[PDB]
């Protein structure tokens, strides 16, 4: 009676396992609906302009313009005074890895390994106990409008799916829609695109397309390091969200399970009432 | 559930926060000495083929130069082609481009070297993150929990033949923990760093830091298994996927490890300065 926890361990996995193959695949062909035709534009943009410079200037050679192509994308592959070198170590044990400046000298790479594998769990050290204090400062607000509910409204189970209304509220004004505000403003990005950043770097998924700080513009004294401030209680905020998500997942679970349960049962007397 | 513990838990957090800001300043300033110098010498040879190229061509306008750099890079960071020879620019948003980069959100292995563009493609990802990291979690703690019970029947095998001379109280549990690690390195990082430098082209250093960088989720995107223009055994990128699968549970439990034996150094410390705070030179 040993093994068979383990196959219906097995049991569990391979339908999760199953379902993140179908998550995959309907994002990937979402992702390829939305993203191919846009990219079918900019690289017409692309070839016009180019045989445009050639003829803008019919005396750069076309054998020596792409010579000039290669090199620019053979450098593609200061940036590291003081101030990057200390973001690109917050980039690091984050696991926010913008990319956005990497270590290439081979030195500069082994550090980096050694800096990760002590700085991400320190680091869960710091995230830990920032949203610990952000738990117990949300817990009062939480608890006075509790007992102001208990009033005047009857019974339990229902104050706490509003409690949980106004964390999400409350933390995506704190914690994505205000920071979205300023960064439109800060470094010229489109609303949905302050959305997408705060998402993208709060998640640690840190694609590197957007980066607050990272233009070469002239930046406030205080603006960087509120933004490391948002960081700190902003990643404390989306691990509470995600885990939270994935809580709804599980009950979801059990009742597509269970519905899934009513109706077999139904449609078998059914089948058998004829 | 306030009381006097909350006073303790503060006092923690910050000297955990000013330790954390140490450990930034000192990571700062060794990336600083290792990447300023090569960064500085190539950017002067940069200048010395820009100047080449400037004199080259007195009917460019040389100031419009950057002008046309600009669209190039601009370009590149959808990722572009441009070749007269090199024409033929086959799609980065493919089926199976678009799986590897939803592989990338749900794993938070956010590489970066494709991302959406499309206005519509930037909103489906907020929700494709923030549904498909918890589902993807499912699955990790799932595979944690597979090779958990596997290790588990291996290491009880071993269990009752440990009961041998010199029968142990508190020393078995580091022996364990020691095949976990040495093992655990060949299986996830050592094996497929090989596979990296012979199948990519990588050097062995490359290897190393591509799969930690990948593995603990940091995803830079300057090394991306399967991202350049080679053909691949067919049989790659899906054993690749399987790597990733099983490896990002193997860190997992090997950052919780650092994090613990963190908590028993930082306890050693805090008592190494007590005995000295007590002392004062005898
Ligand atoms: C460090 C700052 C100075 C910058 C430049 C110094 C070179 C880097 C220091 C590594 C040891 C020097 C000896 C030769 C190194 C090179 O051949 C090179 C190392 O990247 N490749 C190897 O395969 C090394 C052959 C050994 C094969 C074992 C596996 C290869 C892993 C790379 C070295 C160990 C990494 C340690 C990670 C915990
Ligand atoms: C090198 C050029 C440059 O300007 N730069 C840079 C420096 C500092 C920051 C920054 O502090 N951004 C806010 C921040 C802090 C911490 C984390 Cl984990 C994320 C973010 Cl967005 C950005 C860029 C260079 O790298
Ligand atoms: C578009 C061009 C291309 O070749 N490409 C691509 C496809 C597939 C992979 C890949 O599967 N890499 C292995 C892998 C799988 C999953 C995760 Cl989360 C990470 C990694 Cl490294 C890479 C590149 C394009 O994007
Ligand atoms: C598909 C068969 C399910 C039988 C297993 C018992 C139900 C519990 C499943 C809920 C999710 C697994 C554990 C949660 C992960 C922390
Ligand atoms: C953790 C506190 C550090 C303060 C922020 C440093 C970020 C990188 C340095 C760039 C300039 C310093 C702050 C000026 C804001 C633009
Ligand atoms: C508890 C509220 C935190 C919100 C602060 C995050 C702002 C993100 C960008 C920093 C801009 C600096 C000016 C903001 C002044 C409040
Ligand atoms: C690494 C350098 C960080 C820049 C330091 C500025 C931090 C926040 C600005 C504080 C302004 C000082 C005036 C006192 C009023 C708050
Ligand atoms: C324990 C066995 C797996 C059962 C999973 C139930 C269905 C999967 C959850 C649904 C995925 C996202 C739904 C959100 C609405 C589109
Ligand atoms: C994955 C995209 C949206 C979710 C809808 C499809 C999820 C797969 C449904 C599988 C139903 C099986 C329930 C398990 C109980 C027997
Ligand atoms: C997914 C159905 C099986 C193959 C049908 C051909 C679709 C595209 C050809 C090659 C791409 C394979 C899909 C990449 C992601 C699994
Ligand atoms: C295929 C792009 C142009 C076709 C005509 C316009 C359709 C609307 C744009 C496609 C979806 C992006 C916006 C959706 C975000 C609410
Ligand atoms: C050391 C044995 C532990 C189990 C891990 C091996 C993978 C197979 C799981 C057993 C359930 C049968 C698999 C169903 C066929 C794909
Ligand atoms: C059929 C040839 C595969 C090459 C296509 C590239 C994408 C890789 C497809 C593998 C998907 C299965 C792995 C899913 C594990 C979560
Ligand atoms: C051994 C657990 C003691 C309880 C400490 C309260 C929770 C804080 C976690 C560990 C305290 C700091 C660890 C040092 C981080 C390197
Ligand atoms: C609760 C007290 C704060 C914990 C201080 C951490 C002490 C770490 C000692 C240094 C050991 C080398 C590892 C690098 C630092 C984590
Ligand atoms: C890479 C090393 C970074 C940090 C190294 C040590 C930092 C401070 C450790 C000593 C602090 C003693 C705490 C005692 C509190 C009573
Ligand atoms: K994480
Ligand atoms: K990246
Ligand atoms: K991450
Ligand atoms: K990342
Ligand atoms: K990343």
């Amino acid at each position: 009676s040993d093994s068979a926890i383990n196959v219906m361990k097995w049991k569990t996995v391979s339908t999760i396992f199953l379902v993140v193959v179908l998550y995959l695949i309907i994002g990937a062909t979402v992702f390829k609906a939305l993203e191919q035709p846009q990219e079918i534009s900019q690289r017409t943009t692309i070839v016009i302009q180019r045989e445009k410079f050639l003829r803008a200037h019919p005396c750069v050679s076309d054998q020596e313009l792409d010579e000039l192509i290669q090199q620019i994308v053979a450098a593609i592959n200061s940036h590291w005074d003081l101030g990057c070198s200390f973001f690109f170590a917050g980039t690091v044990i984050t696991t926010i890895g913008f990319g956005n400046i990497s270590p290439r000298t081979e030195g500069g790479k082994i550090f980096c390994i050694i800096y990760a594998l002590l700085g991400i769990p320190l680091f869960g050290f710091l995230l830990a106990g920032v949203g610990d204090q952000l738990g117990t400062i949300f817990g009062k607000g939480i608890a006075k409008v509790e007992d102001t509910f208990i009033k005047w409204n009857v019974s339990q189970t229902k104050i706490r799916i509003i409690s949980t209304i106004i964390f999400i509220l409350f933390g995506c004004v704190l914690f994505v829609a205000l920071p979205a505000v300023i960064f439109k403003h800060i470094e010229g990005w489109s609303a949905l695109d302050a959305i997408y950043f705060v998402v993208i770097t709060l998640t640690t998924i840190g694609f590197g397309d957007y980066v607050a700080g990272g233009s070469d513009i002239e930046y406030l004294d205080f603006y960087k390091p509120v933004v490391w401030f948002w960081i700190l209680v902003g990643l404390a905020y989306f691990a509470a969200v995600l885990s939270m998500i994935g809580d709804w997942l599980r009950v979801i679970a059990k009742k597509t399970k269970e519905a899934v349960g009513e109706f077999r049962a139904h449609a078998a007397e059914w089948t058998a009432n004829v």
